[PDB]
Order: structure tokens, then sequence, then C-alpha cells
């Protein structure tokens, strides 16, 4: 998270952390065993460390699961990062409380304008380096299909859309990938891509969850 604050301990409760010796991605809680991610986030062995602030630091409320199993979305292309989701079961149920919760999936897809929570262990310097223990926030809305198409042109598909501020100070960034964007208490998109961190006339670019409920769905009462 570049340009973006301090979340506070545990005040964002579905945000996970994937952990394979060290934080490399985000992910995000749905249910007491499933977390969906970014899908060029796989890679073997993979464990789920929920509850955490300081990823550096135990500090009381983390719960660590390993993944018992990955679920790259049928149809993702590494090339375009067309249906960059992945699901993660987890090899025991978290045990749910008021700092470790899952998210809701949406029933409608966010319409450009509203805004949206952010967050992640990402670097939050944009020419630069330098990488948070707590976790970092930040509100961006979501933006219009016409300003997305334009400032990505030719990569920007029905399954992306863009949030954050053409003015440049302000985005998501390596080491976010994999977790939420939160519109109105509901998952809308999943941290996936962008030219750089916080720049100008390039905002983040995001998986759209609600063209995916179905898949979700249907994958975890399958497995
Ligand atoms: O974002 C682009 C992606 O969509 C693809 O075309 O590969 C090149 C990237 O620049
Ligand atoms: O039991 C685990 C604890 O020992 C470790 O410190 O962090 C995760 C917990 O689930
Ligand atoms: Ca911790």
């Amino acid at each position: 998270i570049v340009g973006g604050y301090t979340c506070g301990a545990n005040t964002v409760p579905y945000q996970v952390s994937l952990n394979s010796g060290y934080h490399f991605c985000g992910g995000s809680l749905i249910n007491s065993q499933w977390v969906v991610s970014a899908a060029h986030c796989y890679k073997s062995g993979i464990q789920v460390r929920l509850g955490e602030d300081n990823i550096n630091v135990v500090e009381g409320n983390e719960q660590f699961i390993s993944a018992s199993k990955s679920i790259v979305h049928p149809s993702y292309n590494s090339n375009t990062l067309n249906n960059d989701i992945m699901l993660i079961k987890l090899k025991s149920a978290a045990s749910l409380n008021s700092r470790v919760a899952s998210i809701s999936l949406p029933t409608s897809c966010a319409s450009a304008g509203t805004q949206c929570l952010i967050s992640g262990w990402g670097n939050t310097k944009s020419s630069g380096t330098s990488y948070p223990d707590v976790l970092k926030c930040l509100k961006a809305p979501i933006l219009s299909d016409s300003s997305c198409k334009s400032a990505y042109p030719g990569q920007i598909t029905s399954n992306m859309f863009c949030a954050g501020y053409l003015e440049g100070g302000k985005d998501s960034c390596q080491g976010d990938s994999g977790g939420p964007v939160v519109c109105s208490g509901k998952l809308q998109g999943i941290v996936s891509w962008g030219s750089g961190c916080a720049q100008k006339n390039k905002p983040g670019v995001y998986t759209k969850v609600c063209n995916y409920v179905s898949w979700i769905k249907q994958t975890i009462a399958s497995n």
C-alpha cells in the first residue's frame, strides 16, 4: 500500500497473509476453511496466516494453517492476468472470532464511484523499496471502465476493473497481490496488477470478484 495508513491491529479481520517461509502475498478469508487470492500468487508450500498485524512478531491472535489444496481458476492466463483468482483450502478450519472473520462475497458488482478498502503488506513507496511489518490500508474509489481502458489500452477485460487515483501517489503495490478490495462489506476486488505503483494515469487493476461467485460457490460445495 502506497500513500495509505496503518489500519490498526486486527481491524481488517478477513485479511490473511500467504506465507512460504516469508510473507509473499495477501489473501481474503471467505469461510472458516477457504481463502481466495490471486492466481499469480500460486505456489507450492503455502501456509495461511490469519489474525496478523506485525507479520514479524507473534502478538496473540495469529492462526497458522497449512493449505490442503489450491485451485487456480480454470481459465487463468498468466500473460494477460485475465482471471487472476485462486482458491485455497485450509487444512483445518479457522476458529472464527471478532479478529478472525470471513468477508461476504458480492451479489452485485460495485459501481464506478464506490469507495473501497484496500489493505496489504506490500511496498509502501512508489520510487523506492520499503516493506511494512504492520498492515497498511488505503481507501480508493472505483474508476470507470472508460478511464480504465484508456490508462491501460488493450489490457482491461470484463474480468478486471481499475480503482485508485489518476493523479498518482496512492496505490496498492508489490506484496499486496492476492489481497482484498472491500466495498460496502463486499469483497469486490482482488489486488492483481498495475504499471508500477502510485503512478500518474496508472491506477491499480483488480480482479472482478462478482464474475466468480458462481465459480467460487460451486467449487466450495464440491471440495
Ligand atoms: O499489461 C500487458 C498485458 O495485458 C499483456 O499484453 O502483456 C503485456 C503487458 O504490458
Ligand atoms: O498455534 C499457533 C501458534 O503456536 C503460532 O504462534 O501462531 C499460529 C497459531 O495458530
Ligand atoms: Ca503476527
